[PDB]
């Protein structure tokens, strides 16, 4: 349920997540946060 900062902090985050990565190490990587809602804070 992923939120990024910017699309580079975006691409790190899908490719991350594709070769292996959780979803905490994916957020640690690549400055991204997840929730449970809907939406992202700007
Ligand atoms: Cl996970
Ligand atoms: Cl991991
Ligand atoms: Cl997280
Ligand atoms: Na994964
Ligand atoms: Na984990
Ligand atoms: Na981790």
């Amino acid at each position: 349920k992923s939120c990024c900062r910017n699309t580079l902090a975006r691409n790190c985050y899908n490719a991350c997540r594709f070769t292996g990565g959780s979803q905490p190490t994916c957020g640690i990587l690549c400055d991204c946060i997840h929730v449970t809602t809907t939406t992202c804070p700007s």
